[PDB]
This record gives structure tokens, sequence and C-alpha cells, in this order.
């Protein structure tokens, strides 16, 4: 209200009554400021429920002019126990950003612009008060991810990865952070665009103007090349070149670095750019001095007072660092402006402002596990590159599911064109994500691991001395439908074990070669196919034995010979014939019929005749009749079945 | 001794003669002080033997009260060539821990607290004489590690992380380290438990207090939750949280940590309750200004004379930092207590103290190699979930056995919920270790290598081209005894090789289709049973061989239907039959007999009778014998085996 | 030229004319420094074209004696506009090395000394001007890499890993960075080898010389003992130590780190050495102050006015800080040596000089992926431990190929004694490379990966659910010469398919179990030979058939026994036999021949005599004929191969 006069102070609550005597006020266009402020006052007690959290409303004046009246939080604030003849405190600003370096997370932003990135930190925990004074496009990132650090410390490392700074456009109603780049971002009052530059001939004048200049020079970086690497396109033209040479010795001395986070070309050539302009920013910086209290960091003017036709051109204010001084009363009615100071550093236009980048790349020094992702019902969700997806085991964002990162690459035991190893994550199982160089930007898949629910196929804590792979039916995991190749290495206990869960096909283009040391045992459920081309030949050291269950068959297209050493018998029911190597031939029936078309010749070298001799039966020896073979053949795969009760 | 009167300083050698002008000791409850004397004396040459290596004693009086006589180290100690008259020194004193800062290990500790594991590198290179007034339970570490790192950095990190801080409790004779937390931890001296205050109104005055107070608060972090992986329990509830709210403005802005490093729950509830607490000291700090000789750096002490019913409350000395001042003779008999000076940072009780971390924590930048350990006669030792056991190269305290490290996960290539790959490494080979987000606490094993002892399998450096697997043969390592599979890929000369140690045992569940392209030469030791349950086809498009060993032997419980499309011969020495597709049958034996239990018929279409006709022999065309068979046979395998010389 | 009298100055443009007043110049042997001149003149203009960029010459002057002409670079400089009556500047000198610190590469370098390495740095960009005063050899290191940092980043920690440091030999022609160690390498003046101390009676004398003395000295570190791995020998004493004790307490007490980067042990006991000595000389540092204008950083000396037999010996002046201070004008004709003003840090001989490390080392926090290397006509390059080479996608250096790095190890799935897995990486195909501790000097090859070139070997992005393992042909990468073994697990379309590319050799120890639960169909193309042993068993539950396409033929050296259970036809054209269960024996041909060498009987139980009885014709039921054979067994692969258009 309070109109006495003198001092107006409020927003959130200020007293009139309240003097100040010193402020310095720090700040550098991308960064915080602070303002030292020492008070003094009457009240004893008030409480600490806002204030401390909350704004101050501070107002510099240039009457007749700029006013800049202010508007901040308190961040720091004390009292003085030296005087109880009066009170004394001290108060340091900071802007709202820094109510964001008290915090901190661990999440995930995709298909968004670093610009429109930083938007939500704000609006979601806060307002929309700041503004959008940014010209040209940048990148729309993929993947960022703010990685346990703070959200201050995320936003402006971002801010500065991409060439946006900042500064506060002071309003007379609601604060406000410049979002900017760029001269046609900036801006400046009127008139007063020009200030002026005095030397206080009688030490000091009754006027507001400049009494010192000083314009440091260091040199500077000539040029800094990038490069990345591509696997989308792993032949591609990935250097990327910037370069600011302004004419002097010992300049155009190039820089380098490898990953500088590209993937498209022309965003590396404006990371490089960003990167190289802030570098050239400290190759010319100007240091100055005056009592003039419109300017301050982010602020644009043009010095008249110290020339040169071109030296002192356009002049954008970065860094603005300024004093308050008086013991005031209402005494000499009057009283005019009580001593104030300022300092400056400034630059151009043609020759335009960058950040410098400080801050560490968020620490992620070793890899992480993860979930391989996606709700129920679903085993497999890969890409045309065996790419999985995966929730990190820090995630308040939803049930893990196709959206929870960008696709990760796997790296197998052996990959080449078209050819090589592939087994590709199931979604539920865990896996080893690495960073490549370490960036929390850039996961990389590489290893898998067993826990709890995923457990180790066998049999475990036990025979570890078996391995091999054993693969699962896909839509349907029941414990036993699977492929497997299993070997265990147990000594007088070893095996190889090959399991197909439905079929087998085997393609040998040459030649191959089975030998088995003991035995075999074949086993085919229902029919056998074998074909062969040219030549069959088996060989038996001692007894083969054929049982046929069913009608036997055997066609040959020219000669069928069947040689004996010993003996052939054809045993036939009641009809017995029995070929022997002496040379008897012996033949029992219960009936015979021969018959020739032609002619029949029956001879001999002894005597013949017909009836009385042949044995009165030559047996079958017990074996001929058909229910006996059966036993020989059934004696098979009857088995029982028993059930369970 | 010496008592003239006026300056008394020893243990380790002190003169009496030898005064004292100035000091300077700062500290912080939880660091290292440092007291910053500035000698000058009578003696010129004094050894270096042990005094710079070794302590003083200091000696600061509140007479009629709580003398603090103190005992400490010399850790940088100077003379100086300014006045030749009398002697000037530099003596800057810390404690016995900095003796542990100029050391260095790599050591791990096993099933142990984070009190008692600072017991050792205590103990073992020094005293039992610190204490413990500790209330609470910690943290019994699993597995701990000071890696790289100093025994100073590693105690203090580790202590930080669990709330444990220190003060030294001065005593008269035998210096203490006060290992502490909480207010039933800390203690002070008797009617001095209250302090005094006042504005020394006349400049100064002839008595002890203070003469400044300033209450500086800063806005703190609202809670800590934190968030870890647990694989035991991959579905467990793993977030913490923390929560200290004083009511203001600002002020409940949350971080959010990944790994607070806990496996169980309510351990991770205590984290990030300690580093909770340890931010909100910032929160409200307290800064003072007395000549009162008593207090120091962890004492408990009240004041009375800046009040308040309730601000002036309990307040635990957190850093003090003080001065003495003096250039005293024995003149004016008498003289009394020649200046001093403190300042002074304070807290409270139900707000209670923890220390600010600020060290980096062990930097383990990338992966080691490690040899998985066990001692002669052992090759397998994993446990239930596939976990090895390793001694990294860095151990001077085992031959590396089942002591050597906590159990250690493997990266397999595929992994699965009782399915995927699996081979455990085995004892002796060397391994891939990396770190769960770089922490040397938290390995896990990622990769196997090949080195001098542990060779690759196969022709190296040659046959490049051949990759596969082959096993050994566990408890028994020969050279040969072992499963495998190789695929060889030199044009040409390509192969698939697998070979089966002892026994091979393959299942397929529908059908198998083996084709090869050229020749199969299959060849098996003793037995074969091959059985097909309905039908068995054989097609060989060229001839079919058979030789037979012992007794052949065929059953067929229908027909057996032998057709030939030129010719059937059975051949059996003497006595040979053959079947003619003209119609032609020839018979030749020794002799005949011809039996038909019923009747017999012999018919013709042209002659018969008897005799004359048949062939005088239809030979057998030499190969009928049974030795010609034999060899057809034989001609096999009855190979040499000469023997070595 | 200019001699009126006073102050010259020039090699690149300096005035006459223009006069200096104050300079503070710091450094220390192995660093740079910076010489804080203020300068004061009549120019208003003057151009940045080289100014900046190169040199400036001052004249220290000790008449009568060491002059120290001086020549180097200006780096950072200003004016100041507080005075338009004379101008006012700022102008920091810094040496050539700085010029190395606004630069960064990527570079490896192989086979080189650490020496000899930094030669290159300086002589590709810059000139053969410095010099060398080594004495003992150092490591002739494999491999060695400049990491993302600066050039001077990188050699001064290279000079401070070896013991190597700097200093300039001051030179009236050409400018010189001293390349040293120990006392053999060091040197100083003549007469002044001994150099005054006096305390200046009167304030000041009409003379040079010392007037301060202070030998601070702190407890160091007793030893540091070292420790790496070495897989070309794993089983070395790896262990090495290093101690420098002098005679105090608390003086021992040891350092340990792991990764000293040594491979052979000598190197180590070096390694060690050299940053055990950089350490003590903190143990003992001496602070001087004189008037005398001869004496700088590196320089040797020795003092005489101060003294004691042996305390003041041999001083190599480490770090010497300096001023000039004049207003000077040609009154008072004469006027002299305007006063001066320096500062000192000494050490001795026996005991030497080392560099403290003070830089991060190149912080490679997390792996890269690289090319596997060789140009065209190249497949695999390996070498005897399963190693191959690669190019880091950062290579401005070659068409990658074997010179491209230092072999690199791979991490296989399983590896053991001369058995395990092993697929060594192809050329071109890509992989991940893992850094040892985060080494950029130490890579390991750690995993594989696809891209775009090296694509997924089956159906993607389709058959997600089909593994496995497919090899290639090597020289001859035909999209289908391969080897593989494939698992599909998609249900009820599940497959195990085996490939080999040629040949396949199948070998089992004892027993194999072959079980089909529906069909197998075995085609072979050329021949078959199978072989049993002891006995061979055939059980077919239902129908066998088997077709010949050309000769059969069965040898039995005993008995052959064909028995059937219902009926034996043997079917030969025209001539048809026919034994029957009941015991009917039939008979049809066209003619037969029945002889016997010896006898022959024909009887009955009924009636015989001969003809009218057998049937007139038991016909052949059709098949008989060579025509069906035929087509039973051709009905088989004559296929079709119609061609494309
Ligand atoms: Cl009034
Ligand atoms: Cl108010
Ligand atoms: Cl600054
Ligand atoms: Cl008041
Ligand atoms: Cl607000
Ligand atoms: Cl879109
Ligand atoms: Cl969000
Ligand atoms: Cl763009
Ligand atoms: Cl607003
Ligand atoms: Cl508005
Ligand atoms: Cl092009
Ligand atoms: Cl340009
Ligand atoms: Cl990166
Ligand atoms: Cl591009
Ligand atoms: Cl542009
Ligand atoms: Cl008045
Ligand atoms: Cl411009
Ligand atoms: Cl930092
Ligand atoms: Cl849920
Ligand atoms: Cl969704
Ligand atoms: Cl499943
Ligand atoms: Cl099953
Ligand atoms: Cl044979
Ligand atoms: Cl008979
Ligand atoms: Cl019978
Ligand atoms: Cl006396
Ligand atoms: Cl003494
Ligand atoms: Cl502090
Ligand atoms: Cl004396
Ligand atoms: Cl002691
Ligand atoms: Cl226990
Ligand atoms: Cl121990
Ligand atoms: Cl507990
Ligand atoms: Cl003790
Ligand atoms: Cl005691
Ligand atoms: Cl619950
Ligand atoms: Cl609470
Ligand atoms: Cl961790
Ligand atoms: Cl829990
Ligand atoms: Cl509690
Ligand atoms: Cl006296
Ligand atoms: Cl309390
Ligand atoms: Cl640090
Ligand atoms: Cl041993
Ligand atoms: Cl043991
Ligand atoms: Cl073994
Ligand atoms: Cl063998
Ligand atoms: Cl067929
Ligand atoms: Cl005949
Ligand atoms: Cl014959
Ligand atoms: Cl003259
Ligand atoms: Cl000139
Ligand atoms: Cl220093
Ligand atoms: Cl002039
Ligand atoms: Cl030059
Ligand atoms: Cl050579
Ligand atoms: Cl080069
Ligand atoms: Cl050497
Ligand atoms: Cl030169
Ligand atoms: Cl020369
Ligand atoms: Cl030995
Ligand atoms: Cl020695
Ligand atoms: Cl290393
Ligand atoms: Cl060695
Ligand atoms: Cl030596
Ligand atoms: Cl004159
Ligand atoms: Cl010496
Ligand atoms: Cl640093
Ligand atoms: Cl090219
Ligand atoms: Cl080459
Ligand atoms: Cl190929
Ligand atoms: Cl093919
Ligand atoms: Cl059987
Ligand atoms: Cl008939
Ligand atoms: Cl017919
Ligand atoms: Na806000
Ligand atoms: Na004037
Ligand atoms: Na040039
Ligand atoms: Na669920
Ligand atoms: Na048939
Ligand atoms: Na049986
Ligand atoms: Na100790
Ligand atoms: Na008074
Ligand atoms: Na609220
Ligand atoms: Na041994
Ligand atoms: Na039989
Ligand atoms: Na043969
Ligand atoms: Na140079
Ligand atoms: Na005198
Ligand atoms: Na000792
Ligand atoms: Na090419
Ligand atoms: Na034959
Ligand atoms: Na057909």
């Amino acid at each position: 209200m309070q109109l006495t006069r003198l001092v107006q102070v409020d927003c959130p609550l200020g007293p009139d009554v309240l003097l100040l005597q010193r402020m310095e006020g720090r700040e550098e266009l991308g960064r915080l400021f602070a303002y030292e402020l020492h008070l003094v006052s009457e009240n004893p007690n008030l409480p600490l429920e806002q204030l401390l959290g909350k704004p101050m409303s501070l107002s510099l004046e240039l009457p007749g002019g700029s006013r800049r009246f202010f508007h901040g939080i308190v961040a720091r604030c004390s009292q003085v126990a030296g005087h109880g003849q009066f009170a004394g405190y001290q108060a340091t600003l900071r802007p709202w950003p820094w109510l964001l370096t008290r915090t901190s997370d661990c999440r995930i932003f995709q298909n968004q612009s670093v610009p429109e990135i930083i938007k939500q930190v704000f609006r979601n925990l806060g307002f929309s008060d700041f503004e959008d004074a940014l010209t040209r496009p940048y990148r729309e990132w993929e993947y960022c991810v703010q990685y346990r650090e703070t959200s201050f410390d995320f936003i402006s490392r971002l801010m500065e990865q991409e060439g946006i700074y900042y500064w506060f456009r002071h309003e007379q109603k609601r604060h406000i952070l410049v979002l900017s780049d760029a001269y046609g971002a900036h801006r400046s009052p009127g008139g007063y665009a020009s200030v002026p530059y005095y030397p206080p001939t009688l030490g000091h004048r009754e006027r507001d103007h400049f009494f010192d200049w000083q314009m440091a020079r260091e040199v500077q970086p000539g040029s800094l090349t990038l490069n990345d690497y591509d696997f989308q396109r792993p032949g591609a033209r990935l250097e990327v070149r910037s370069n600011i040479a302004r004419p002097h010795a010992a300049a155009d001395y190039p820089l380098y670095d490898y990953p500088g986070e590209y993937v498209q070309s022309q965003d590396g050539e404006q990371y490089a750019r960003n990167r190289i302009e802030a570098i050239q920013a400290q190759h010319e910086r100007v240091r100055l001095r005056g009592v003039v209290r419109g300017i301050g960091a982010g602020h644009l003017f043009r010095l008249s007072g110290y020339p040169r036709d071109d030296q002192n051109r356009e002049y954008l204010v970065v860094g603005a660092e300024y004093r308050v001084v008086q013991e005031l009363y209402e005494t000499g009615s009057g009283g005019a402006g009580s001593q104030f100071e300022s300092e400056l550093d400034c630059i151009d236009a043609s020759q335009s402002f960058r950040l410098l980048p400080q801050t560490p790349v968020p620490v992620v020094r070793g890899p992480q596990t993860a979930v391989v992702v996606g709700p129920k019902g679903e085993e497999i969700w890969t890409d045309q590159y065996g790419r999985v997806k995966v929730h990190f085991h820090w995630d308040r964002h939803d049930q893990s599911n196709e959206n929870s990162s960008c696709w990760i690459r796997v790296s197998q035991a052996w990959a080449g064109k078209n050819w090589g190893s592939m087994q590709i994550p199931r979604i539920g199982q865990e896996v080893i994500v690495s960073f490549l160089e370490g960036d929390p930007d850039r996961p990389i898949i590489t290893g898998r691991v067993y826990n709890a629910e995923q457990t180790v196929p066998y049999e475990l804590p036990a025979n570890a001395t078996q391995s091999g792979m054993k693969s699962r039916s896909s839509k349907g995991g029941t414990p036993a439908n699977f492929n497997e190749i299993r070997m265990e290495d147990k000594k007088g206990a070893e095996q190889l074990y090959i399991h197909a869960e439905r079929n087998q096909d085997n393609l040998v283009e040459n030649d191959a070669s089975l030998s088995v040391g003991h035995d075999r045992n074949k086993s085919i459920g229902h029919d056998e196919l074998a074909r062969i081309g040219n030549n069959r030949t088996r060989a038996v050291k001692l007894n083969d034995t054929l049982l046929v269950g069913g009608a036997k068959s055997d066609s040959v297209t020219g000669t069928y010979l069947i040689e004996a050493g010993a003996q052939i018998r054809l045993v036939c029911g009641k009809s017995v014939v029995e070929f022997n190597a002496d040379g008897t031939i012996n033949i029992s029936g219960s009936a015979f019929n021969l018959y020739a078309s032609g002619n029949g010749n029956i001879d001999t070298g002894g005597r013949l005749d017909l009836n009385s001799g042949g044995a009165s039966e030559v047996d079958a020896k017990g074996k001929g009749v058909q229910g006996t073979i059966d036993g020989q053949v059934q004696a098979m795969f009857p088995p029982p079945a028993k059930g369970l009760e």
C-alpha cells in the first residue's frame, strides 16, 4: 500500500517499511542467478511456512526509462543476532529452475524433441509461464533418458547439447524463462538501444553510463569434426565438420570426438556447429563497468562513447554482475539515487552465442539387467534385425509392454551375412544390458540370465556336468514340448541326447558314415520307406534274423540268387522242402502237383522206380506252424498301462 | 616436569619451555580435524625419526571446569629461517585415521557388518582404543569390497552409506574415536550443559560465553524413494521411501535413485532414511561465536541467553572452529587467559544428525577377468541357479578356493523358464566379469576366454574355418574323452562331425527324413535290433547284396512272396535248384526224397517217362561251396595292429 | 634496433619503446608456465593476425652473469580503456605445448616407445626443436591410444606414467623443451653453481641473493606394490614392489593397485618405481625467497649462507615463482635494477624428482562396436589363441586391415583346456568390444551383432520362433553353401533340421537308440554298405516289402531258414512253385529236370502213378512277368525338370 514514500516491495508478502542496503547479483545466460540481499528491519518473528519456499519482489529502477521490477524465489535465508537494536538478515534469491535441482528421477522420453521434452518436467510439476523464441528446428529424439539425475541437471545439459539457452524476460505481471538462440530471439528497450559512456571527470556525475572497457581474447580450437557409428547404414559417410575461423596465428587447430550422438548426417553437422560456436564465445569476450540500471544478462544494446566504426557493434550482455548501496533516510528532504554499480560481459550478432557444457554425463558406469517385455498371452516380439524390447527394473509408468523401450539389439554368439547364430529373447526372461560407451540413451543387450521365475532347464543344484540347449514350443509352454540337444559328461554315464519335438529332416550333400561301437536299437512307430539308388550292401558277421508280422513281399527284375553253405529249408506248415550241401534234397507235404507245358525228365546215377523209399515223414521239427511264428513276432510291445489311484 | 609455570606439553616429547601463539582448528563430525599450530622456541636441531610420525599433546583449559587436554598425531611439520633470533615453526595436526589415507588395498570382506568391517583395518594395523556408542542394528554385508582405494576412504564412505559418523571423546589417558549415531550416543559435562550468552557491552568481559548467532536455512529435497533389482525374488515389492517434511513452501519435492544397493526391503528403508536425514541437516544449521573453551565438534549443549521457549533447544556442535592468541611472558606477575576465539555449527535432537556423502564410488570403469576356482581334484562347483565362484587376479589371501568370492551368476546365450542354454564354467578356466552399474560389490560373469593353460580345442593357428563345441569327461580329463559337434566349412572338404563319447539316444516325436546325396556306410559293432510297427518298405534301384556269417533266419506269419523277373537259383552245395522265366525248372542234387501223405501228380503236355533226359550235371557254377562264401563274408575287418618299437 | 637505451624486445614484433612494469611467472617442472604481463604503451591499434597466436621476447638479466633472454607464445591478451592518457594491457604467456591443448584426436600408436610416441604429435604439426636428456630405457608399447582427448593431455599423462618430465632450456636462438629425468639430465651455469644468502640487515642491499628458507615435510606412503594379469603366462609371478624408506615414525605404510598396466615383470617394477618416487617429492620440499635473477624451474644450484654440512646440498628448483616491478624513466641519469622478486621450491640428487599424476584417464565408460577387418578376398584372419583384429568406426588411417588393431581376444560361450566352444569372427562382420577396467589400450571382444550388410540368417521379421546356427563355406560365400542345425518351435509345425553341406561322420562309442514315433523315409543317392558284427535283428509288425532293380544276391555260410505261416510262392515267369500250410505243393513250369547222382525216391500214402492229375495250369496270377516288376521298382524318381522361360 503504503505510500508514505521510499520502498515498495510485495507480491508474496513484502513490507514497505523493511529497508534494503546491499545486493550482489551474478548470472550467466543459460545459468541461474543469485542475488545476495542483506536485509535489516523491524520484525522479530515471521513464520517460515511459505516465504522460504516462495517469491520476493524487488524493484530496480531507471526512472524515466526501463524500470526493472523483479519477482523471484527465496531458497536460502537467514537472520542475525548481532543487533537487538534492529534486525539484520541475509537473503539469496535464485530462479524457479533451482526448484528442479533438489529433485531426481529415472525416466524415459520417446519420439520427442529436446525443446518440448523440457516442457513436461516443467508443466507436470509447474507452470506454462516460460516462453519460446526459437527459430530453427532441432532433432526429434527417438529415445531420451534423464538417468538418475536431477531435473535441473537434465534439462540444461540437453539445452547445452542443442544450443538452446535462456534468460529471464523481466515482466511486471508474471516472471519469464526465455528459451532462446540467435539474434532474432533476444530483444531490448527503445532509445535505450544505445547507452552512454563517459569518464566521470570529477570522480562522479549526476548521470548513468559506462566508465570502463576491456576486451579479453584467448585462442580457441579451429574445428570440431565429429563421427558416429550407424548400423542401419553401416557403409555411410559418417564424418561431419564445423568451422569458424577468424584471421590469426595458431588458430585453425582442429578438434575431434567420436560419438557425437547422431543418427542422421545433417543433425551431426548441427551438433558440431553448436559446440564449435560455444567455444568461440571465449575467442572474444568484453568486460565493462557502468552505473546504469537498465541492463542485465540477456539484454541487447549498442555502445557509443568508446568508439570505433565497427568495433563497438551489437552487444548481448551475457553476464551482468551488479550492486546496490545505501543507508538512506527521509532526510535532507530529497536524497536521490543512492549509489549503485554494475559490471558486464558482452558479445555481438554475426558472431553469435552458445552455451559452454559443464555437467557430468549421467554416469552409467556398468550394465543392468532388464525384463524383456510384453504382457500376458505373448512369447515373441522381435523385429527385422533380431531386436527385442525391455523394461528396466525401474519403471513406474506401465506394466512394461511394447512401449517400455526403443528396440534393442542382441549380442549373438556368432553373426554373419545372412548366416550365423540366433536365439531371440522371449518375453518375461531377463537379460544383461550394456550401454554403448556407457550412454543411458544407447542400450545394447549383451547376454542372458536365470533367476527364480526363469529357472535352469535341468537338475540343479545336481547335474552340473550336463550342458546343451533346450528350446520350448511357442504359444504353449507345456513343461515338455521341446526340441533338445544335451551332452552329459559324467564318466561311465556319458550320453548325447537329441530330441525332436515333432519332425527331423537330416540332409547330407555327399557322404555319411555312421559307426556305432556296441549296439543300435532302432524302433520306428508306423512306417519306414528306405530307398537307395545304385547298390545296397548288407554284411553281418553273425546271425541275421527277420520276423514279419503280415505279408512279406520281395520283387527282383533280373535274378535272385539264394546261396547257402550248409542248408536251406523252406518250411510251410505240413509242406517242408530241404536242400543240403552234401546234395540230399528232401521234400515233405500232403500232396504234390508237378506240371510242365512241354517235357519232364527224372534221372539218376543209381536206382529210382517209384514208392517205398522217401521217409514216412521228415517232420517240420515243431516250428512250422503259424501260431509259433506269431509269438516270435508278437513277443513285442503289447504293454501294460495300469492306471493311477 | 618442569613446574616453573606456564606451558606444560608432553606424551611423546614436548618441552615445557617451547611457547605457542596461534592455532586454527576446524573439523566436522565424520571428518578429520587439522590444528594449524605455529611454534617458536629454543631448539636448533631435533631429529625426525618419530615426532613427524607420532603425537603431540596440547592442553586447552577451562580452569574450574571441563579441561580439554589433547593428544594427537603430527603429519605435516616445518621450521622457518626468518629469525636466527629464536626459532619459528609450523605444525598441522590430524587424527590417527589420517594415517590410513596414505595407504591402499584391493580386499574382499564376507558375511560381516559395516560397523565391525571397519574394526579390522583398524585392529590389524592399529589399536582397539576406539569406542562404540551405536544403538540400532545395520546390515550384515554378504560381500563388501575395498576396491583399489585407501583404507581411510574405504571406511568413511561405508560409514556414510550406513549413517555412522564419529567424533573424538577427549581423554586424559588414551585418545578416542567415537563411532556414533543419534541422541543417546553423544554426551557432555555437568553444569556446563547450559552455556552463557552475552553482548560484551564494553567491548570485552572477564568471562567466557557467546556473542553471536545466525540461523541459516536452505530448502531441501522432500523424499528419496529407492528401488533395486532382486533376482532371488524377481516379482517382489522393490520400492522403498523415506519422508521428513517440515512445514513450508516448495518443500516436499521428491528424489529417486536406482540401485540403493539393498537386497531385503527394510534395509532399503534404512538407507533411504539415513541419506534423507543427512540432507535435512542443511535444512536448518546454526552459526555461533564465543570465547568459551569447553565445546568442540561432537559436544552437546543448551544455549541460554538468546532465548525463545523452544528455538534454542539441545545443540550438537557439528563443526567447531577455534583460535588461540598470545605473546605471553611471566611479567605483570599474573597475566591470565590470553585471548582465545571459537566459532560453531549446531543442530538438535528430535531433529537428528547424519553425514553428507562426498567420495568417488571406487571407480571400476570396466570388466576384469578372473579364474573360476577350487583347488586340485575338482572340476565342477555350481549352485541351484547355475552360479560359480571366482578368484580375481589380485589375491594375497588364499590359493583361491570356495571362499574367494560370493556366488556369481553366468550370462548364458539363451535362458528361459526351466529351458534354454547351459554351460557352467569349470574350475581353473578363465572368464569375463562385469560389474552391475560398475559396482565392485556386484560382479556378474559375462563370457569366457582362452589362454595359454586353457588352450583352443582344435588346430590353431590353422583351421580357423572349423567351429563347434566339444565337451570333456568330468572327473577324468583325458585328452580324448568327449562328446563333440563340429561344423568344418572349408570348401571341398566340408563336414559335420558328431561324436558321442558313450551313448546316443535320438527321439523324434512325429516323422524323420534322412536324405543322403552320395553314399552311406553304417557299421555297428555288436548288435542291431530294428523294429517297425506297421510297414517296412525297401526299394533299391540296382543290386541288393547280403552276406550272412552265421545262421540266417526269416519268419512270416502269413505269406512270403518271392518273385523274380529273370531267374531264381537256390544253391546248396551239390543240390542246386533253378527256376527260369521261360519256365524251365532245373534241379540237381545227390539224392532226392519226395513224400506226400495224400496223393501225387506228375503231368505234362509232351512226354515224360523216366530216366535218360535231365542233364548229366547242371553244375553249381563254382560258387556253391561254403569256403567260398566264408571269404565273401570274412573279407571284412581282421585287421593288423602291428605294434610300436 | 632502437638503441636509445632501456628496453629491447623482439623476435616477432616487439617495440623497444613499449615499457613493462609487472610480471608474475609460476611454473612446475612437467607443467606449463604463465607470465602475467601487464603492459602500457603508445600504440592505439595493432592487428591480431599473428601476435595473439605467436611469440613475444622477454629479456630478464643478471648482467655480468647468466642472462635469461626469453622467447614464448601469447595465448590470451587484452587491452584496457581506463586511460586514454597512454595505453594499458594484459598479456599472459604460455609455452608451445599449450597449443596442443586446444586440439583433439582418437588415434592408435603401435610398437612404439612412450618417449618417441610424443615426438610425432610434435613433429607432424610442429617442430624438432625440443631436446632429449633421457638415460635409461622405457617400455616399447605394443598398443598405445590417445582416446578422445587433447594432444597436450595425451603426452603429459604418458610422461607421468613413465617418469619423464620437462623444462625449458632457455636459449638465445630457438626455444627448448627439455625431455628429462634424473640428475645427469639437468644442468646449470658456472660460478653461479653456488648462490648467496643474506638477511638484508638494513632492509635492503645493493646485491642479489636469498632472504628466506622453510623446509616443509609431510608423511608419505611407504611402498606401492603392483599387480596385473598375464593370460600369455597365466601362472607367473605377477606381483612387483617398490620401496623408499627414510627413517621415521608412521612411514612404511604400503599402497597397492591392480592393473599397473604392465606385461613383463621388470617394467612393472619401473612403474611402481616412478610412481613411488613422485609421491616422495612431497616427503621433503623446501620453500625460498630471493632477489636473484638467474634461477628458474629446472635449474640446479647449491645454497651457501644458511648452512648445515649436508642439509643444503644439490637443489633442483621445481617451481620458481617470480616478479618484476618498476615505474622507470631516463631520470637521475642512471637508475639501476628496479626491484624484482622470486620464490622457490627445491629438491636434491640421491633423492630424485618425478611428476605427480593429475589427469582423468581417457574416460571410456562403456563398450563400442567395431568391424572385424581385412580388405577384399579374405574371410578368416585369426591367431593361435583364437584372436581376431578390428577397426573401430573412427579411422582416418586405412581402409582398415591387418594393421587396424593389436590382436583382440574373443569371449566364447564355453572355453576350457583344449576343449570348448569356438566361432571366430569373420572379416567384415561387426562385434561388441569392451575394455578391461575401461582402458582404451585394452580392448576385448565380447559378443556379436547383426546389421544391414550382415543380416539375420532366416525369415525376419517373421519366424522369430526359429533358432539355431548356420555356418558358411569359407572362400566362397554362395547364399547356400552351409552346414546348419535349426530348431523350429512353432506349435504343430515343430522341426529339427540338420544340414551337412558335404559329409557327415557320426561316432557313437557304446550304444545308440533311434526311436521314431511316426514314419522314417531314408533315401540314399548312390550306395549303402551297412555292416554289423554279431547279430542283426529285424522285426516288422506288419508287411515287409522289397523291390530290387538289378541283381539280388544273398550268401549264408551256414543255414538259411525260410519259414512261412501261410504260404510260400517263388514265381519265376512261367515256372511257379507254391508251398502251402495245409501241405499241398504245387509246381508249374514249361519243362522240368530232376537229377540225382545217387538215388531218387517218390512216395505217398495214397496213389501216384503218372499223368492226368496236376492242374492244366496253376497260373502265375498275372504278376509273374518282368515288365510288371519293373514299374513296381521304377515308379520312383524319373522326375521332370521343366525349365524356365
Ligand atoms: Cl510528509
Ligand atoms: Cl508483511
Ligand atoms: Cl565465471
Ligand atoms: Cl525495530
Ligand atoms: Cl508461486
Ligand atoms: Cl508421428
Ligand atoms: Cl511423463
Ligand atoms: Cl533437423
Ligand atoms: Cl505466472
Ligand atoms: Cl503476460
Ligand atoms: Cl559421395
Ligand atoms: Cl562462418
Ligand atoms: Cl555416446
Ligand atoms: Cl545421413
Ligand atoms: Cl546456420
Ligand atoms: Cl529530515
Ligand atoms: Cl555482427
Ligand atoms: Cl562435477
Ligand atoms: Cl499388476
Ligand atoms: Cl500399450
Ligand atoms: Cl511357451
Ligand atoms: Cl514328453
Ligand atoms: Cl563287405
Ligand atoms: Cl525224407
Ligand atoms: Cl511233428
Ligand atoms: Cl618464582
Ligand atoms: Cl624435549
Ligand atoms: Cl564447510
Ligand atoms: Cl633460543
Ligand atoms: Cl603412538
Ligand atoms: Cl552364522
Ligand atoms: Cl583380513
Ligand atoms: Cl536390519
Ligand atoms: Cl591407547
Ligand atoms: Cl581409558
Ligand atoms: Cl502387498
Ligand atoms: Cl518424522
Ligand atoms: Cl550399485
Ligand atoms: Cl524384502
Ligand atoms: Cl527410527
Ligand atoms: Cl616481570
Ligand atoms: Cl528435539
Ligand atoms: Cl573427487
Ligand atoms: Cl602354491
Ligand atoms: Cl577353505
Ligand atoms: Cl576333465
Ligand atoms: Cl578317442
Ligand atoms: Cl517305392
Ligand atoms: Cl538239367
Ligand atoms: Cl563243378
Ligand atoms: Cl643521450
Ligand atoms: Cl612494432
Ligand atoms: Cl601448487
Ligand atoms: Cl601515447
Ligand atoms: Cl613460430
Ligand atoms: Cl622390429
Ligand atoms: Cl600418425
Ligand atoms: Cl625395459
Ligand atoms: Cl626453432
Ligand atoms: Cl641451437
Ligand atoms: Cl620363483
Ligand atoms: Cl633406495
Ligand atoms: Cl588398466
Ligand atoms: Cl615377466
Ligand atoms: Cl635405478
Ligand atoms: Cl632527467
Ligand atoms: Cl644427494
Ligand atoms: Cl578433472
Ligand atoms: Cl575405398
Ligand atoms: Cl597393410
Ligand atoms: Cl563365404
Ligand atoms: Cl542348396
Ligand atoms: Cl523282437
Ligand atoms: Cl496244380
Ligand atoms: Cl495267365
Ligand atoms: Na517451479
Ligand atoms: Na575536468
Ligand atoms: Na597454415
Ligand atoms: Na500377469
Ligand atoms: Na506283393
Ligand atoms: Na520279450
Ligand atoms: Na593408527
Ligand atoms: Na553499558
Ligand atoms: Na501441495
Ligand atoms: Na596345483
Ligand atoms: Na530260427
Ligand atoms: Na577287401
Ligand atoms: Na607448436
Ligand atoms: Na646492522
Ligand atoms: Na615397526
Ligand atoms: Na570393397
Ligand atoms: Na552273387
Ligand atoms: Na508313385
